């Protein structure tokens, strides 16, 4: 445990990050099923082309009790992969266990056509695992256009950055590009000083409307630079033409090609070292031990087991919602555990959820209105936007106070929006 590392550590802690996660996780739903009807999804939105996410209105069937700040968190769920890329002293290794963890969050895409809740302005999540040492924050930014800010920190490694998700329903897919940057910091065991990954994430899109087969699709590519060494590893999801077909390659500074991996990003990837750096080859689509240097190949990531859950939820995502007995007393307002049409939702009452919705987003609309007519700016709670010494580029600074006002019971009038 380098010096850093545990400074990290000691932060975590002295800010009371895992205070109010007593409580086993959450293992499932209070509703066992539910029979939400299969509406055609075609039906829907023949009389909406070309219309976004957010300004369709949508039968429940094609709605989650999710937020998007919940699924953004999602990210973390194989974030196991980020503490093994720390372990690895050579930082192309630690590039490719960097690329396959940036690959990990796709398989729970998988079987859920639906809009999760657009989440308030000025709504908040956060969501901390004393199991791992991780305590994940996010705060709703904006929202025309909606943006959420995040900010994840763990003792060997942070990880940031912006959802911005710009969707369009073309009259046949509907397609999802997400336009912000994202920042991964890992601070590793040995041979190398802190370092900063920066990459941003593959489109989705929802095909198979017209044939009445909806399917989530990922495709598109990424490239991730280490900004201090500096490597570089491309990834290609490959878009639909039954195939969940994604590959990488993993690049040292001058070019020569150190990793391969590849797999179906719904079930498993592999990877080899690549002997040659000049190699052309890419992995073509059985040791469960670890790395090797050798150039056999060796598995670093599987999707986990994904039992029947109402809105067909991951495991994962059954944790993210749960209102926690000992939690909620530390929670500000804002919390998205609070939120009450989201909340009836989940427990399958559905008008109650739409009576809700048109309180929470009217209620919202009037602050606006009267912000505009008093020329009032509007500022966020617990970011910042500044530039980033590194890219230069705009991001959401969080501003260190959120865990520290939390320990000290002082939220209880951080915002008012439920
Ligand atoms: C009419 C309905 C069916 C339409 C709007 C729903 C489309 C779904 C499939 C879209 C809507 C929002 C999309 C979505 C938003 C945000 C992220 C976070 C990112 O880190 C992983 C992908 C992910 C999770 C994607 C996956 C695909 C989603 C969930």
């Amino acid at each position: 445990s380098t010096a850093e590392q545990k400074t990290k550590a000691k932060v975590l802690l002295e800010e009371g990050s895992f205070l109010g996660y007593e409580d086993k996780l959450r293992q499932r739903l209070k509703l066992g099923k539910d029979d939400r009807p299969s509406v055609s999804l075609w039906s829907v939105l023949k009389s909406m082309v070309g219309k976004d996410m957010t300004r369709m209105t949508l039968p429940v069937s094609f709605n989650e009790p999710t937020s998007l700040l919940q699924r953004v968190a999602e990210d973390l769920e194989y974030a196991d992969l980020l503490n093994q890329a720390a372990s690895f002293e050579d930082s192309t290794l630690r590039l490719l266990y960097v690329a396959i963890f940036t690959v990990s969050s796709y398989a729970s895409t998988v079987k859920r056509v639906a809009k999760p809740f657009n989440p308030l302005l000025g709504e908040t999540f956060e969501y901390s695992r004393p199991d791992k040492s991780y305590r994940f924050f996010t705060e709703q930014v904006s929202h025309h256009p909606p943006i959420s800010a995040t900010w994840t920190e763990s003792p060997k490694w942070d990880f940031f950055g912006e959802s911005f998700v710009d969707s369009k329903f073309n009259g046949r897919s509907f397609d999802f590009k997400h336009l912000g940057l994202w920042y991964l910091t890992i601070r590793p065991d040995s041979n190398g000083k802190e370092e900063l990954y920066t990459y941003k994430k593959p489109n989705n899109q929802v095909v198979g409307i017209l044939l009445g087969n909806p399917q989530v699709d990922n495709y598109g590519d990424v490239k991730i630079v280490n900004h201090n060494t500096g490597d570089y590893c491309m990834i290609h999801f490959k878009a639909r033409g039954s195939a969940y077909e994604v590959k990488g390659e993993v690049y040292n500074a001058k070019g020569g090609k150190e990793w391969i991996f590849g797999g179906r990003w719904n079930e498993s990837v592999s990877a080899k070292k690549v002997l040659k750096p000049n190699s052309l080859e890419e992995m073509q689509v059985t040791s469960s031990g670890g790395p090797k240097y050798d150039g056999t190949r060796f598995n670093v990531w599987h999707v986990n087991e994904r039992p029947e859950f109402p809105f067909n939820l991951t495991k994962f995502a059954v944790t993210l919602n749960a209102p926690q007995p000992h939690l909620l007393p530390w929670l500000p307002p804002t919390d998205t555990r609070l939120r009450p049409d989201q909340r009836a939702m989940e427990e399958g009452r559905y008008d109650e959820a739409a009576t809700e919705k048109h309180r929470v987003e009217e209620r919202q609309r009037s602050v606006r209105k009267k912000r505009e007519e008093k020329n009032i700016t509007y500022q966020q709670r617990w970011f910042k936007k500044e530039i980033h010494p590194v890219t230069k580029c705009d991001y959401w600074k969080f501003n260190g106070e959120y865990w520290k006002q939390r320990r000290d019971h002082k939220l209880a009038d951080e915002g008012d929006i439920f």
